[PDB]
C-alpha cells in the first residue's frame, strides 16, 4: 500500500500519534499537557482507545505510552 498505516477517528487521537512519533515514548500527563489539556485522565480515552486498536501500547513501569510498532 502507498497510503499512510494507522487510523485516526479525531484530532486528539491523530496528535498523540504524531507528538509520540517525534519525541518517541512519554507519559499520559506529559501528552495531555502537549494537546492543552490538565490531567492524564484526559488523554487516557483516547490513549487506551489507540492500544485498543493497534496503534498504542501503554508500560505498566512507568505509564510510558508508546505508539504501537
Amino acid at each position: 500500500s502507498h497510503m499512510a498505516s494507522p487510523q485516526f477517528s479525531q484530532q486528539r487521537e491523530e496528535d498523540i500519534y504524531r507528538f509520540l512519533k517525534d519525541n518517541g515514548p512519554q507519559r499520559a500527563l506529559v501528552i495531555a499537557q502537549a494537546l492543552g489539556m490538565r490531567t492524564a485522565k484526559d488523554v487516557n480515552r483516547d490513549l487506551y482507545r489507540m492500544k485498543s486498536r493497534h496503534l498504542l501500547d501503554m508500560d505498566e513501569q512507568s505509564k510510558a505510552w508508546t505508539i504501537y510498532r
